[PDB]
């Protein structure tokens, strides 16, 4: 075995603990090296001579080069030493611990997690454990009030091809009347793009943190939307941006005016001044030269409670979330601080953040519940929409983005397909609805919070932006409602099913060959098992199914009844079928 | 090259800045197994077009089984982007980045450090990077003021051999006294065990945080020591216990007194009332079943505003910094409020904690300044102590753990020889001065913090506690005054040689049979190469010098004038010596 390859540390996705008194463990070694792993621990201040509890650590998964083990260690005095006891191929005995490798127990030395501390068990709201996310592009959604409508507004049609400052005239008024199609769904939060006050289409350059863009509504009109949707089991979560500003921002605009004698100019980074002028910017802002987005010092102590203000404000109209644009480009200790006073504020009030690279730095649990899994979609898109990747290579992505985060993370990533800066997935999929809706299948059977991007749910298709902002098809007959009612019944099904809301992920099985791919979601003693034929052929295949997980199983999706024989289970796929099979627990 | 030994993460201690425009950047390998190792990098924004930067990534050393590169990026823009470019032995090459491994870069992906906040940069007090601490223990250093002497206090002198109970009347008022030896020996820093109102003898349980313990002195008199050490420049580092209290600090009393009436049951760990037993107890405490030492809940924001208010107590009486007890067991937000405070209230202050395993997790640079060096010591004594591994095993162990922090903790790590709760260092050397002062010379000018326990420069002996608690020796005729003289030597030294305390460190030989073990530290231009003949007899050996480091070397110790041959260094050692040689520059 490599032991060069073999990893684990004592913190952060590898050491964790799930509860006051228990510690979930992992360990990372080279695919094939180890074949059993054990973990011998107690009482980090236990007597020399006195017996080591034993925690036996299962094969949690394997990716394309590791295999992964899990074990979780019942510590009741909340401090814990532990070593680890790896078997490889030929039954060599090696222990592993914080000094490094050996034959010898006592020369590994051990891994210490010092003491499990209440407050820092990564805890997430419990609603948003199971909840189905529809995201709403509010200037396309629905025109509730065309009295807001700004110049140019063009005609809502479904042969309309936006334009990049095209106008139809989406409102919260619009969101209110369509409340009934959402409940209908079965959505249970909805997630908003930017709709606080800016002179832009996108209105990522915020002009006014505390008030409603007039073209989307006013004050009094978001609360009724927020009551409405609440007694129809909705929640809602805005998206805020925090990084920067909009050049309209009343601390920069006096910026501009002043200048050297602003009272606010050490709330941006300013180079020079004049601090600006037509073409040329002299402030560190998004990206490179973006005079409409001016960076924000959120290190700056009043510039960090001008914002905790602008959140207080805001959630004190009952807003449920935010998600938060450009999160890691604002420091550690405004996420910290910030996660502290929306939970006091409201415990059940979710943080997430976008962040396209790994967040683990962000996921440990003081500062996000979660973030965008741009992994899935990605491993999605290869898999179901181009084929570009085989079964194999979908479970082995698939897992290791898994094994990035400790798991109360990992269960409520926002797993979406598609996005407002993305072209629409069912376009990914060259509009083949039979791809489509076995990744949806996938989507609403898998780890994560499910996000539905408007309009999917009845086969609305697009390039990207702007071609995916395309107006809300509303006309039944022009709706794919035989898609809707899949999703309708998905959304069903995952509410029911315990373990695929709150169940931990296996591969099951994953054929390059015949790309097909299993993999069983588990909670206590329920399990459902999720079969994906991703090929163009009806295929049959032999699934393993030791009887002390069942013998007869159910497919929630056509009521067939199936049943193992000696440890195996023979199923029949149709071209792009997926098979949801429940074991009756 | 074995792929799966390669290691990098975008955090930690394998990528943090070192200032608000430069990320370094380390990566391990198996050793051997990588030659080359190259970063190409460029702003987080950059066009796919745009030519990337290039950094190499120099071996910044190796030990048991890994490599370990090190590069520094530049980055203007604060944000960044990079991939590896990693070539084996043989010449093949492959890119490494957050999407993994490839032929291909842009199969590789890369990592991303999103942005470089100047308050995350890990900054630590200037006077610390080129300090000399020494450790007091009061009840044993000096007695000063026999006016307070603990009841029944025994005799002060040096065939005295103490017993857990004993006392000799050591106090504030003899360090007092003692100062103009300090000064002579060259400390820059005190460190005094808790000095804190407390029944017992060991004061671990403290009953009054806001006042100094009667036998040692009080509040006019600790003033007094303050500012005489600082006038003779040297600082006060004092102990300090918040992970439990004592059974007679108020709170507790309190609570023995009214139970579940009283108003401070929530500041402890109590399972129910009344609370006390016989050789049992019903509250959590230090270790197991220590009633004297119930565990404070610094969780509470009472308890842990209560112990912000005794450390800005000790604070406004000048204190240059802390030295935290169980440190590991206080929660981290605590830790990071912490340093917030006392930063806040004297930038200069020292956070240093005591932890006996991977502290990585304090030394991020948000809570702990340092940490005390128990694998140096560990290191120290095996290999000069009692010889149990070679100067091979000695190199590794060395490298392993300078590779375990950001170099900004590493820097400043305490490296201790031993300590009150250990047999003295003289001891563990079986009584051999020889081996003992190549230790010293070692510690001397190796890097991080060097820490000397009282009496240890005067050659006092004796095994561990209580027998390392001996009364300081103060008759001159029974000091070791040429040890003496070696210690104030090498201090100047480290104080006049910049690479000393400010360098970093390279290893420059290792012969396991020799068992000589040398090592460069460096700074800019200035070179000083450091050779330790660990074993009893003269050696010769040759020393690689290419010439672009100088050809041309002065032994600081002797004066002696080295001169390299054709890049070869040839070197005759006596038995156990140490040479120092600075490059002149
Ligand atoms: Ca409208
Ligand atoms: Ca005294």
């Amino acid at each position: 075995m490599l032991l060069e390859a073999i990893f684990h540390e004592a913190k952060g996705s590898y050491a964790y603990p799930i509860s006051e008194t228990q510690l979930r463990v992992r360990l990372r070694a080279k695919k094939g090296d180890v074949v059993r792993c054990e973990v011998l621990y107690a009482d980090r201040y236990a007597s020399p001579e006195e017996e080591l509890a034993h925690a036996l650590a299962g094969k949690a998964g394997s990716d394309e080069r590791f295999d992964y083990f899990e074990a979780l260690l019942e510590c009741s005095t909340k401090r814990v030493k532990y070593v680890f006891l790896l078997t490889g191929p030929q039954g060599e005995a090696v222990y592993f611990g914080e000094t490094g490798f050996s034959a010898e127990r006592s020369k590994a030395g051990v891994f210490q997690y010092a003491y499990i501390h209440r407050s820092e068990v990564f805890t997430t709201p419990e609603w948003a454990k199971e909840a189905v996310i529809y995201q709403i592009f509010p200037e396309r959604f629905a025109n509730g009030d065309p009295s807001n409508d700004p110049p140019g507004t063009e005609q809502w049609a479904k042969d309309a091809r936006p334009r990049h400052d095209s106008f139809y005239g989406g409102d919260l008024k619009g969101v209110i009347d369509r409340l009934p199609y959402l409940e209908e769904l079965g959505v249970t939060a909805l997630y908003f793009t930017p709709i606080f006050a800016s002179p832009s289409h996108h209105k990522y350059d915020t002009a006014d943190y505390l008030a409603i863009d007039p073209q989307f509504g006013d004050l009094p009109t978001f609360r009724r939307l927020v009551d409405e949707a609440h007694r129809r089991g909705i929640k809602i979560i805005l998206d805020a941006v925090f990084n920067h500003a909009g050049d309209q921002f009343f601390a920069f605009r006096d910026v501009l005016q002043k200048g050297e004698q602003s009272r606010y100019k050490d709330w941006f980074f300013i180079e020079d001044f004049p601090v600006s002028k037509t073409s040329r910017t002299n402030y560190e802002t998004f990206a490179v030269q973006v005079p409409a987005m001016p960076k924000l010092r959120t290190e700056n102590p009043e510039v960090k409670e001008y914002l905790f203000d602008v959140a207080r404000f805001w959630m004190e109209q009952g807003i449920d979330g935010w998600r938060l644009d450009v999160a890691n480009e604002v420091d550690h200790a405004f996420w910290r601080e910030f996660r502290r006073l929306v939970k006091s504020l409201n415990p059940d009030a979710l943080i997430v953040g976008e962040i396209w690279h790994d967040a683990s730095g962000w996921l440990m649990g003081d500062q996000f519940d979660s973030v965008m899994n741009y992994l899935f979609r990605e491993s999605v898109i290869r898999f179901f929409a181009t084929g570009e990747i085989h079964a194999e290579r979908f479970d082995a992505e698939l897992t290791r983005a898994r094994m990035l985060y400790p798991e109360q993370a990992a269960q409520g990533l926002w797993n979406l397909l598609d996005s407002h800066d993305t072209e629409r997935f069912l376009t990914s999929c060259g509009g083949n609805e039979a791809k489509f809706r076995l990744a949806v299948l996938f989507q609403m059977t898998y780890l994560g919070t499910p996000l539905i991007y408007y309009g999917d749910e009845i086969g609305m298709a697009g390039a990207t932006d702007p071609d995916c902002l395309r107006p809300m098809i509303w006309e039944e007959k022009e709706q794919n409602r035989g898609l809707f009612e899949f999703y309708k019944e998905l959304i069903r099904l995952r509410h029911r099913l315990a373990s695929l809301t709150r169940g931990n992920v296996r591969s099951w099985h994953a054929d390059k060959q015949a790309n097909l791919y299993a993999f069983v979601r588990t909670v206590q003693d329920q399990h459902v098992g999720v079969v994906l034929n991703n090929r163009g052929e009806k295929q049959t295949v032999l699934l393993q199914v030791p009887e002390s997980g069942g013998k007869t199983w159910l497919d929630c999706l056509t009521g067939e009844e199936v049943h193992g024989k000696q440890g195996q289970l023979k199923l029949t796929l149709r071209p792009y079928q997926g098979m949801i099979l429940w074991n009756g627990r």
